[PDB]
């Protein structure tokens, strides 16, 4: 499986700061076997894509589930393709838990994006009260099942990267270990093996979307079922390059 | 009060179709006393603003309530200003009722946008069961109060245009007359007079956001408390020009 590192800029960006990050990526020495993605705010998607080498993927941080219509404030996969972008992050914990997106909506969006030629980082993960009730797997599997049920063709799994987010470690004073990450990633892969196929399970990338830093990235990357990262705050800093090189 | 016509493109747009609409607007004969605004999808905001003369306002279809942070998929007023856009639509019925935005969230966004130098089209309106139960004023006033309570000073109303959306007439087989529109607009203006000030009530624009067509726009515009329109589907068509000229 090809190592995969995505930088989620979240709601951070400006022409001036974007240019600084683009220059950092342009001059960086990165393992050529690593897939690298950045996700700027939607206003900046066309310009960042124009300015950045195709070696780097440029992803939207959200999209909707039809090509056009009466959905004020939403953008469609067709629009992403129109400005040269073929990736999107869907189901991020901030969109599920702050902006109230349901499991079914995430699955509908994932099917539609892939049908339009946009690859998907599909995010899953459990909250602290769910983890404490022993429902880590029950929650993650329910989120995955909502994606699976909504896909329209078996090949769509070739266009998905799964990101596990330990939401229970965000603003709770709890911290996740690399062993805890590996245990969830392995459980998710075995769900793929049982519910989809062993062939998809062996080839799909499952990336870790908790706190990823220059200090912890190598111990996370060496875990056998952790295939890369969806990076938060460190994607805005020179540390992102060290994280891209965590597998080498 | 200066007549105000906004075109909400909703989730419609592409480089090619945007160029056609921009060429239509650039060469159109429009009443010079009308304020005209267009609101493209967020991906296209920088390009549409660059290509359209400053005579036209260019608005985002949504934004968030702080300048930056961990809000994947959201954009801030500072980003809008960074690409030259100084207007936003907030509280549109599609965002309230499909994407689940609360009264309080709309008020928080409105205050923050104005504090950052972005003017706001603030949308209100009641659904069919609410109107049939006699709650038109109760609902509209509740939505207005959530904005009022969250503003930092009464002077911020000078950066607001109120749009009344008869959501009860959107896709229900019910239709609104110009008399029904005038009745609600008058009730909203009298709320402004009592809860804010007569000076603001007499100067704030209250625009109609129901079905607006080339055929009905002149009869709506002549109502004394209807100050313009927030146009939907007709904003993508040459009919938009006739609607911009409804007051002349």
């Amino acid at each position: 499986r090809k190592f995969f590192v995505g930088g989620n800029w979240k709601m951070n960006g400006s022409k001036k700061e974007n240019d600084k990050l683009i220059e950092m990526l342009t001059h960086a020495k990165i393992d050529p076997n690593t897939e690298v993605l950045v996700a700027p705010p939607a206003l900046y998607l066309p310009s960042v894509r124009e300015k950045l080498d195709k070696r780097f993927h440029v992803a939207a941080q959200n999209c909707y589930k039809v090509p056009s219509g009466a959905f004020t404030g939403e953008v469609s996969p067709a629009m992403l393709k129109d400005v040269g972008c073929d990736w999107v992050i869907l189901g991020h914990s901030e969109r599920r838990h702050i902006l109230l997106e349901t499991d079914q909506l995430v699955g509908e969006k994932t099917n539609h994006a892939i049908s339009a030629g946009v690859n998907v980082i599909a995010c899953i993960g459990e909250k602290l009260e769910e983890r404490e009730a022993g429902k880590t797997e029950e929650v993650c599997f329910r989120q995955m099942e909502a994606i699976r049920k909504n896909l329209s063709a078996a090949a769509m799994w070739n266009h998905i990267v799964i990101a596990y987010e330990p939401v229970w470690a965000i603003g709770t004073g709890k911290t996740a270990t690399e062993q805890q990450a590996q245990e969830v990633h392995l459980a998710v892969r075995r769900w793929m093996e049982e519910k989809v196929s062993p062939a998809v399970a062996k080839s799909i990338r499952i990336i870790y979307g908790g706190s990823v830093t220059a200090a912890n990235c190598r111990t996370l990357a060496k875990q056998p079922d952790v295939d890369g990262f969806l990076v938060g705050g460190a994607s805005l800093k020179p540390d992102f390059i060290e994280i891209c090189n965590a597998n080498a």
